[PDB]
Formats: structure tokens, C-alpha cells, sequence
């Protein structure tokens, strides 16, 4: 046949059907026994809607902000690595159709572009840097200053990857970079695949000679006032240490298992969103990110108070795609299904989204 | 072999063994992942009954009545559209059919067959038109005054369908009229198929350019005052809206999902109808439809307060396995379910079936 | 291979590989959907046991009383209709294993043996009645002199049959007797497979013609004056129900759904039987059948309160692999997973299975 | 393929795949339907992890001790007999692994070597015996006397075993021990499949003849005077059990259900141990067994109040791939996805593992 893909599930199934095995299993697993990651998809299912009927939908306005900045919508592309395995053209087919569609793109810290190569494809793009915390600080330094100069308007700063959690295909399929690419932003911490990072994951033993395991708050106040760049903290599943971010003066919460590739066996994200939003009070934006692949996933993160999503595998199968095309497909299903969600819960805009609107 | 279909789910296997696949998938499909499709069913098992014992069972009396119209049983046809797509007699074999059992049928508004012809074929029967308020008002008035001319006893205004759902088989199908058949009740408005309806689901630009999707309360205060005849609103699924159409002067709430074809994720409508019996205070009837396949189901509805069911898809089934008489064939096999799941509960009639009989 | 038979599912698959479709159907059927029929193991399965360590359970003692007459073990056989179509044997086998094992049977009334040759073949065997409500009185208080002059100890009446329930096999193969057998405690009342019973299951048509669907209360009372045997109330599923079988001056309950074969979508039997005991304030003994295939399903109910449990469908297996000797193997090997059952959670005896042992 | 065996599942695959089946039977059974054989895994992923961010686990200690000796990681050898038919050097492998790694191993009464060579084995290795009061109490005595004399630290005496549950594949496999092997530390007694053990499972008889189901309390009395070795009792589910065992002066509980190969539908251990936990109120350790096979279990099991965790099957099957280098293997697994899932949790060392990380 010639492919026809009209939700994001086509996507995945057309880029298992071009993708290596190793390439298609890195982007796809989750930890362990990918506990969390088939719960991450099962939980938005168990919130049900309560729609509103005769509100005058005609007119549904999608737009948003995040962090002060206007998007188009409440949907927003999150950081994956190594989008370059995917399309040629990776995290610079990505920016493109993020300018196309009026939203954002978080930059991974392990992308197969530069902050600079990034800037110069999107320049007109909303974009913002994940970050991770390197047990060398002047790297760390660097990578926050080019965000900076180059026209990055948030730091993620990722906070659940103190070591990088078991995915059992790539240990199965000794999982490393393609020898054509590299992450850009950095021989060893570049994860040359020519390197020696052992005989598991190679992804697992890069991270242990890269990333502080040792980070605690103290590190998060060093951030702080490293920039005047918004921060969010992402990775938070505990009120408490939502509460903490708060304290630490970050500017918003992105909850989040990491897409459930870190530990297995945490709750979905959109179980635990109400908490995180009940502990914050309204002193940051919370996000949310994990399992969000329909429209009605969207709106019922922002029912329980979440003010944007990302979404993180279904843009890697848009790459896979066809690239830029793929992407901004991607992001035209998901945008219309929001659409035709909010239409049919009568919902004209993202203000009137309330907690009215699900049940558990 | 030979069918010998004794039960609701036989007539489906048939329909569709016997239909083309395109025209199957758009009577069978929900909207997107069909979460709501399969709770739709699955709510009513969840639903447990109590049988009185020893109650005296021997002359069991199923008529009731809806909106003062008596009916044999408190088991009605609810609207379905292009019914000449399951067989060449369509609506026209429906009403027959009706009349026959001495119960309703609620035409549907994008009916293969005239409101006249209609009317024509079955007289005496017990006769409702489903409503949608188009764009064009004057269409919409014309409508309300045939079913008022020829006989119809209320009009169901659907609430739930400002815009179409997204039913995917509709999409990967191309679907559309067959090329002899047409929306007999208005070349765009009657869905022509050699009319230019986009490349998706020929339906979803057809709602799109006739269904006014800015309707309000305002809008059914214009129905109210446009027709003397009993108003039900149809697709409300909570207490507020509830409660908004009986301060409307409406006579009816029929609490629908739209056969899970329109927002994925609502509940079932049997889980909702407690309460939205309950917000009502008794001031307007309360019937359900969606997802009844069974008497036993018919008896939860009537327990948790709904004065009658509307059955849509079985009614479809029917239709393809023999046209009138195979409507029949599934009005009986649901008439004697119900009468046997009464008898065997100890409900002599329909005014004993209490909230008693059923725990969830 | 040859039969190595180990518990009650091994006689049951056994079964189906011997007997003709039609009849091992009759046999295995719920009524409708088969959701209760499914239920009554899937409930065992919830209720969890809590066992008591270094109890001294080297004596375990079984036996306990039936309505005042001693039993070897609180494992009964119950009324299943129609034995002689899985053995030639059918209910004489049955009651003579009965004899050996030290327990009671319940002969059911369309049985193909009569109360006289059931008597003579087991003279020193427990053995109860099993009674519907006849619209023929004289047939009624014929059964009921019948046991009493042949030594029966009970009458079991059973009241959720004023019709049968709707089982989709019998329907599907158009069941009735073979031609050899009859219903021999009676043409038409003997069940004859040569009379008119129309074109459905033969059965539904039989009980229409004979059982009365008039029964009330006041025919409790007729049969409570018409014998001074003890009476069980057969087929309770309500507390108020059971309260009502008390006031009556009935002597026990049976709470039972007619091992699922009646009205589909009724609770499972052990989830019921709390509700039951609790509401008959140890006035009458409670007795539960309905899925009991193993050892812990006997503790399980005799810890929520039931005196003993009878058992259908495993009888029934036991007589296809072996006649009486078959039997003899069901009732040892249920009888033996209950010794183990009661030593593993530290019970000696009957008298000290309490409701600390279970909990859902 | 060349076995790459990355988690204990694979090590069960690899062993299900050259084991007799007789003997993987026999060592992956559970009793009758394996209800709680299921639920001892299905519990475990009930349980969520909210996991700390930022805490520091650069330098992660497994660290803790049982009974007062220290040990590298809280996931030690609970007993599984005879292991020499899983691989040649059985018990003696097991000892010196668990050496290696630095972890306790409870060596089993019915062990294919005796107490006398598992010492020598293991002369540095912390070990255990696991004790049955056996009928001749001179036995008994013995047993404990040698664990005494050759440095064993605490009696393990199991409680839950009067006589041996019901697995069904040991029956129909006529499970015995393989001609060359012997139950060590006793011809009856030592299990020789030479001898008389019926014509079921070979297990089940021998128990009858050996294992005491008279004791009580009292036995607990006789043996807490008998020796001054720490002694915990294995096997109870109940808090009332519990605080019994703390009464008369025992020194731990280990929260078993044997596998789930005894009373089939008790709890999982992990459900029960929060009771356990409590009703001990800190006066002695509380351990628990029952389908551990990852870190996160271990994790979840600590976060409910247990000191420590016991493997059963996973020894095995790492005897099964290679003696002695399979179990360093499988306890090497355990040990890094343990100080994974505390490190991701935000956990330093086991002193921290609080209530506050789990939920259900
Ligand atoms: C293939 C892949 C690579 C990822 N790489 C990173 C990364 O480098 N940094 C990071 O903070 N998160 C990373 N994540 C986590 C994502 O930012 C995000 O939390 C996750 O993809 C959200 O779930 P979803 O894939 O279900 O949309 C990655 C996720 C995936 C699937
Ligand atoms: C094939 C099909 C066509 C339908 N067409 C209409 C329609 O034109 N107008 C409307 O109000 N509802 C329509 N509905 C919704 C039905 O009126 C009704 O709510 C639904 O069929 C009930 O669920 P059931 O099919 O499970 O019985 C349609 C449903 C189906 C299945
Ligand atoms: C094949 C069959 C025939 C039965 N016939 C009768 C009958 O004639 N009278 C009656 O009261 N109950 C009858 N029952 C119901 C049984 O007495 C009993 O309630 C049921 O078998 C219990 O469930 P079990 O089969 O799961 O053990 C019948 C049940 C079966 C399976
Ligand atoms: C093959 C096998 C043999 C066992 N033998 C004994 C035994 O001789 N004594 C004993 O107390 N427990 C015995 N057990 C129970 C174990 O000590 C332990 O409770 C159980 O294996 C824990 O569950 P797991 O296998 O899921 O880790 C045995 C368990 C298995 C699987
Ligand atoms: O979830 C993910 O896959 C990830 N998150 N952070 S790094 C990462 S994958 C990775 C990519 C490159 C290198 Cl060198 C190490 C690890
Ligand atoms: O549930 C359904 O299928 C429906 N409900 N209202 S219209 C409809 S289908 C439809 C039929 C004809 C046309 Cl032109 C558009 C749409
Ligand atoms: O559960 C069951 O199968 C039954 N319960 N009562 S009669 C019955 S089956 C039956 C047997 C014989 C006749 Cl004539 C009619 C019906
Ligand atoms: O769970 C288990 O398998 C066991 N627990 N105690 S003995 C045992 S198995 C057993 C081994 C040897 C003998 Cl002789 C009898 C029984």
C-alpha cells in the first residue's frame, strides 16, 4: 500500500516498519518491564470527560502561553535524543516545523545538532535548552550561555537521571550512535561510538562518566543564579519537591517519568499532575509530559491544571516519516484533535479548560 | 449453513458478513480509540441484579408509555442514519417494523427516506424526528413543521454534534453515500457523493458545512418557542446541562453518548444516567440509549431510573439481515429478553422495576 | 495417553472429549452472556485466606450436620437434572457414591431415575428432594408423599426458575433428552423428546408447561402445611428474601443463582452469602452452591458462614469418565483438597472455621 | 544464540530450556491454580515508587545487616531444596557465591549436601539453616546442634509446611529425586526415590511421614529453650501470628507463603507485610519472600518496614545456567538493578528507604 497515517499509533507502526531494530527499540523501550510506560498511555484513559453541550464552539482558539511566550497551542515538541538516527536532517527538520506551527521545541543536551545549528534552521521558532547537570560545571556553564546567546528562551533542567535507567532492548542490542553522527554540543562526550562505553548499553556508561550523580538543591541554587533564563525543573513527581523548586525560585514544574525510561514502577504522569499542581499554588506553570499521543490526552492534562504538554516518541516517528513533513504532520494531528476535543467538551479556549471537565 | 441468529451480537456477526467493509465499519465504529465504544457495554456488566424471588411473574406487562404516548415496551428506535445503505427498504422497513411491535422509531435527520414517505409507510405507528439545528434556520424550521404536518409526536434536538467525531475506519475507508442514495430530507445538504466532500470522511465536511456549531441555550430557547411538540434533548451526559434543559422547558433528556461516536472517553451511559435522573427531581422523562444489546440491559436502565432505551446499531443489523422482518426479528429477541430478565427478577410490570434490583 | 485426573477441571475436560456437543453444552451453559457463570469462580478467587501457623492439625475432623443429620464433610451433591444422559447409571450411580463417601444427595425433579429406584439404590445415604412448584398441586404433593415414605430428609424448593433461563447452546442445538431416557417421576410431564416442544431449547418449553411462574409467598405457605419435613428455600439471592423464608418457617437457605443457568448478571453466590447470613441472624441454616470446584472454595464459604456448599457441574463430570466410580473420585478429591485446605490455614475442625480467615 | 541473560526472567527462560521438565516443574510450581503465584509478582507492581529528586547518590551503600551480621546488600538465599538436580555442585555452588557477593544464604533441611559441607563450602559465608520440627525431635535436635557446631547464625524454622501443599505438575510428573541424589542431612528420611512415597507426588508423602502436623506453640517453646541461635519463624500472613511470635521470644519474621506453594489464594507477601510490620511494633526484624525478581522489588519491600528480602527460585535457575558463576550472576543482577532503583529514588543507603516512596 502507500502509507496512510491519520493518528500518531500509524506513526509508530510506519516507523517500526523503516526503522532499524536497535534504532526503533532505543526510541520505543522503557525501564525494566516498562511498568510505567503502558501505564503512562492507560491512566489518561481510566480520567473520563464530562462535556459541556450548546456552548458555541465555532471559533476555538488553541492559543496559549509558556513562559510568557504565546504558542499556538498547548503542545509543544520535548527533548529526545539523537533525533539525526531518525531523518537526516533530525533536531533541524524538528525546529523548522515547530516554526511552521507556532510552538515550541525543548533541545535535548544530547542532540545530533548544535544550539547554534538549531538557532540558525528555527530562528524564528520558540525554542528552549534541556539541560543536564555534567560533573564538569564549565561545560554545564557553556552550554547555558549559548542558550542564552542564541536566542533559547528556557532552561529544562532534567533532574531524574542521576545514572540512566535500564532499558532492556539496548542493552540486548548494544545500543550506540550510528558512526556517521555525534551529539553536538561537546570524543567520549560526544559518544563517539568509536569510544569505549563497555560492553551493555553504551548510553548507560556514557551517562556515568558525564552527568553528576552527586547533584542535590545547592546545585539547582548554583542554576539559579547562573541565569536569569526561566527555568523548570523537570523530572518532579512528589509534591514535596515541587514545593522545593518553588523555594529555589525555578519558574515552573515539568512532571515527568521521563517518558518512563528512568525508574520503572513510578505512576503514570497524569495521576500524579494534580498533586504537583495542588502543592505549587499557582507560583509556577506545571506541565506534563509522558503517554500523550490524542487530542483528548491534552485536554485532560489542562483539565487537572497542567498549562502545556510535551510530547516526545510521537515526534521521533514524524522524523522517521519524512522528516520536516513528518514532524509537522505529527503535530497537525495532534493540534486538530485538541481542536475537535475542546469543540466537542464545549470548550471556545484554553481558559475555560476546567476541573469540571474529568472524573477519575 | 443456514443463519440462525438468536440473539443481538448474531445480527452483527451477520451484518457483517454480509455488508461491504465500509459501509460495516461506519454503522460499527466509535470515535478514535473506541474507549468509550467498549465501556458502553462493559458498564452495563459491571451493573449486578438482585431478582425478588417469589413475586408471581405469570402475566409480565412490558408497555409503558414515552412523553404520554403508549408503547408495548420501554424499547424504542433510536436514530441511525442512511438506513438504505443496510438494505434497499431502509427507514421504510424500520417503521414497518415499529408498527408492528407496537413501539416507536425516532428518524433520524440525514434519513435515506422523506419525513412523508416515512409517515406513509408507517401510520400508526409511534413516530419522532431527530432534530439537528443547521445553519440554515429555514431548513431547520421546515423540519420541525413536516414532522408536525405528518404526524411525528416530539422532536430529539442532538446537542453532542457541533462538529462530527473522528471515527478512523470512516477515514482509511474514504466513505461516503453510495452513488444511488442520497439525504432524502433537504445536492450538499442531501451528502450527493458526487459532491466535492474533502478527502477524508465525507461525513465530517458535510457537518461541517450544514451543522451550526455556535448553537447555544439560545438556540434551543428558539426551538421551544418554534414547536408546541414535546422537545427531548438528546447527547447530555451531565447534571448541570441536565438541570439547564429542564429550565429551557424541554420534556425529555436522552442521556446518549452518541453511540460513542462522537467524544472518546466519556463514560457509559449507564453510568452517568443515575445521575442525571437524580439532578432532574422527577420533572422531565429520562431514557438512555447506548450500548443496550440485551434485555438484562434494558432492566438496569429502567432500575436506575430511565423510563426507556433507544437501541441504534441492532436496529442496523437487522436491516442488513432481512429488512423489515429482520427488524422485527431483533425488536422481538430484545422484547422477550426483557420479558424473561422481569419475569426471573420478580417484576410483574414495568412500575415495580426499582433501584433496588441493581448494586454496581 | 490414558486419564490421569487430578482435580475438577481435569473431569471437565475429560468430559467434553467424551460426551456429544449438545449434551456436554446443556451441561456447561450459563444463561445469556455468561457473565455470573464466569463470577462464581472469579468471586472465590478475590476472597483471600489468612491462615493460622502451629494450630496442631494432625487430626482434622470433616464432618459436620445437614438440617440435623451428620454428614462426613460439608461437601454435598446438588440437583442436577438429567443424569442418565452422561452415564447409564445416572442418579443410582450418583447416590451410591453419595452412600460411600458419607454425604448427602439432592435429587432433582426431572430426574431420569425415580425417588423409588434413587431410595432403593442408596438406601443408607442422605438424600433430599429437590422440588419446583408444579402448576399440577396433585404432581406437587404427589413428589413430596413420595419422599417422605421413601426416607428423603428434605425438601429443597427451588424459586428462581417461573421460567428457565436463557442458555444460547441449548438454543443453538436444539437440546432435549435422548430418546431412551424421561424425566421418571411423571408423556409431556416425563419431558418425551417425541412430544411438541416447539423449535427452541426443548427444555424452555417443557418448564412453560409445567412449572408455575404464579408462585408467591403464599405458596411457601401451602408447602410449609403440606409437609413437616425440613425446607430450604432454593435459589435466594436478597437479604430480604431470606428474612421472608424465616417468617415463613422455612429451616434453610440455599444461596444459589442456579449455578448461573437463570438470570444472567446476578452477583456471584459467595459474594451474596455474607449478606445472607447476616440477615437471617443464625435463625436457618445458609448453604451456598454455585462454582465451587476446589477445596479453598469450601473453606472460603464455610468461614463467610454457609453450614455447606453443594456442588453441580463436578457430579456430572464425575459420572461421564466413570459412572459411580467417577463420582466416588470427584467427591474424594474435593474432600481431600478441603482436609488440606483446613490443615494449611490451621483448622482442626469445622467448628473453628471463622470469618478471620477470609478477607476480599 | 550464545545466552546473553541480562535479568532473572532470562535466567528462568535459559533454565526452562534445559532443565528436565520434571525438574523446572517441579521448581516453578505453585499450588493447585497458582492464584498466589501470580499475585506474589502482580502485587509487587500495585505498589508505586515516588522517587526523591537531587538527594546525592554518587556513593549508593547497599549495605545493612539480619540478626545482628552484617551483609552487603538486604537480598539474601531463602531455602529451596535440592538444588543438585538444578546443577552437580547444588548447595556447595550456592554457599560460595553467596561468599562472594558477601550476602547470607539459609540453607534448606531437605539440601542434596550436608550442613557439614555447606559450612566447609562456605566457611566465611554467612549462613542459615532452615529448620523442620520433624516427628523424631532427636532428628530435630540434631539438626540444630550441627548448625550450632559449624558456625550457622540463626535457625529459620518454617511454620507453613504441616503437611506439603498440592502441585498439580508434581503429581502428574510422579515427581522424585533424580537416582543419585539424596536428601543429605539424614533411607525414608533422606528421600531415596527408591523408596515407597505412593503413586503421586513422591514430596507430598515423604512430608506426611517426616514433618510433625501436631505442633504448636508449644514446639516454638521447646525449640526457643533448645538452642540460644537466633530463631525466626517462616511462614506467617497474620499480625496476630506475628505478635504470638515475638511473645515467645523469637528474634524475626520472615513474611512467606512458601512460594506460594502451600495454601493456594492467601495474599502476596508484599500486601501482607505492612500488617506484619505493624503488629511487631520494631521488637524484631520482619523479612520477606515471594516473587523477588528485580531491584525495585527489593526497593518496595524495604519502603514497607522489611530489613531484608529472601530469593527463592532465581538461585536456581542461576544454578540451572552455570552452579556456582549462575547464582554470583543472579545475585549480582538483583544487587545492581537494587542500587539503581535506590540511586533513581533519591536513596543513599538503606537507613533512608522510608514509607513515603511507596503507594498502592
Ligand atoms: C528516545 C528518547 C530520548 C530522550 N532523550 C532525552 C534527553 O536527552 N533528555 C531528557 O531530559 N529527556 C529525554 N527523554 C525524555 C523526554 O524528554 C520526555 O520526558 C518523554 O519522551 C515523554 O514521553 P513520551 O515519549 O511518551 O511523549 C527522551 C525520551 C525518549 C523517548
Ligand atoms: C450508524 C449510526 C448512525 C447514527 N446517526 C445518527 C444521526 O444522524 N443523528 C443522531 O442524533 N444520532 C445518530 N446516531 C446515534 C444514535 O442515535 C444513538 O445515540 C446510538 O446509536 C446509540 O447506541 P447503540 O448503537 O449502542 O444502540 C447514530 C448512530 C449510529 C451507530
Ligand atoms: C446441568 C444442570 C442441571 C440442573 N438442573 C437443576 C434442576 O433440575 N433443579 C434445580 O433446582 N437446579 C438445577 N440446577 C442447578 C443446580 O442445583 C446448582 O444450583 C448448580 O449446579 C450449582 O452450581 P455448580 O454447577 O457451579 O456447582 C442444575 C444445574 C446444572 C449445571
Ligand atoms: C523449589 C523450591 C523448594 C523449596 N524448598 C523449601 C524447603 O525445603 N523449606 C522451606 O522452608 N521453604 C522452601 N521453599 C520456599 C522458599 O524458602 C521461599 O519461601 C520461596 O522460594 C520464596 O519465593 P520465590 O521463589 O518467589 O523467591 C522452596 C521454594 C521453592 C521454589
Ligand atoms: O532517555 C534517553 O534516552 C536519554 N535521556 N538522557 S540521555 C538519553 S540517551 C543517550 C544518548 C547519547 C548518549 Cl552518549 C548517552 C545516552
Ligand atoms: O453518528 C453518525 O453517523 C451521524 N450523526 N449525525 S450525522 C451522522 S453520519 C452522516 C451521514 C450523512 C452525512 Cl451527509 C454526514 C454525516
Ligand atoms: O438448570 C437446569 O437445566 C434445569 N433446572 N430445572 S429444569 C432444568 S433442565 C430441564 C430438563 C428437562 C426438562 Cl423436560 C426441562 C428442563
Ligand atoms: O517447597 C518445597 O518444595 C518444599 N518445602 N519443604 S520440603 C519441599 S520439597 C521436598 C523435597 C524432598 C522431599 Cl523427600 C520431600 C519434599
Amino acid at each position: 500500500m502507500l502509507p496512510r497515517l491519520i493518528c500518531i499509533n500509524d506513526y509508530e507502526q510506519h516507523a517500526k516498519s523503516v526503522l532499524p531494530k536497535s534504532i526503533y527499540d532505543y526510541y520505543r523501550s522503557g525501564a525494566n518491564d516498562e511498568e510505567t510506560l503502558a501505564d503512562n498511555i492507560a491512566a489518561f484513559s481510566r480520567w473520563k470527560l464530562y462535556p459541556r453541550m450548546l456552548r458555541n464552539v465555532a471559533e476555538t482558539d488553541l492559543s496559549t502561553s509558556v513562559l510568557g511566550q504565546r504558542v499556538s497551542m498547548p503542545i509543544c515538541v520535548g527533548a529526545t535524543a539523537m533525533q539525526r538516527m531518525a531523518h537526516v536532517d533530525g533536531e533541524l527538520a524538528t525546529v523548522r516545523a515547530c516554526q511552521s506551527l507556532g510552538t515550541g521545541m525543548m533541545l535535548s543536551s544530547w542532540a545530533t545538532s548544535s544550539i547554534e545549528e538549531v538557532a540558525e534552521a528555527g530562528p524564528e521558532a520558540l525554542r528552549w535548552l534541556q539541560l543536564y547537570i555534567y560533573k564538569d560545571r564549565e561545560v554545564t556553564k557553556k552550554l547555558v550561555r549559548q542558550a542564552e546567546k542564541m536566542g533559547y528562551k528556557a532552561i529544562f533542567v532534567t533532574v531524574d537521571t542521576p545514572y540512566l535507567g535500564n532499558r532492556l532492548d539496548d542493552v540486548r542490542n548494544r545500543f550506540k550512535l550510528p558512526p556517521q553522527l555525534r551529539m553536538k554540543n561537546f570524543s567520549t562526550l560526544s559518544f563517539s561510538p568509536e569510544e569505549n562505553f563497555g560492553d551493555d548499553s553504551g548510553l548507560a556508561a556514557y551517562v556515568a562518566k558525564a552527568i553528576d550523580p552527586s547533584i542535590s538543591w545547592e546545585d539547582i541554587k548554583w542554576l539559579r543564579r547562573l541565569t536569569s533564563l526561566p527555568i523548570v525543573a523537570k523530572g518532579i513527581l512528589r509534591g514535596d519537591d515541587a514545593r522545593e523548586a518553588v523555594k529555589h525560585g525555578l519558574n515552573g514544574i515539568l512532571v515527568s517519568n521521563h517518558g518512563a525510561r528512568q525508574l520503572d514502577g513510578v505512576p503514570a504522569t497524569i495521576d500524579v499532575l494534580p498533586e504537583i499542581v495542588e502543592a505549587v499554588e499557582g507560583k509556577v506553570e506545571v506541565f506534563l509530559d509522558g503517554g500523550v499521543r490524542k487530542g483528548t490526552d491534552v485536554l485532560k492534562a489542562l483539565a487537572l491544571g497542567a498549562k502545556a504538554v510535551f510530547v516526545g516518541r510521537p515526534i521521533v516517528w514524524g522524523l522517521a516519516f519524512q522528516g520536516e513533513k513528518g514532524v509537522q504532520d505529527v503535530l497537525e494531528i495532534l493540534k486538530e484533535e485538541f481542536r475537535l476535543a475542546m469543540a466537542l467538551s464545549g470548550c471556545q479556549n484554553v481558559k475555560v479548560i476546567d476541573k469540571t471537565l474529568v472524573r477519575k
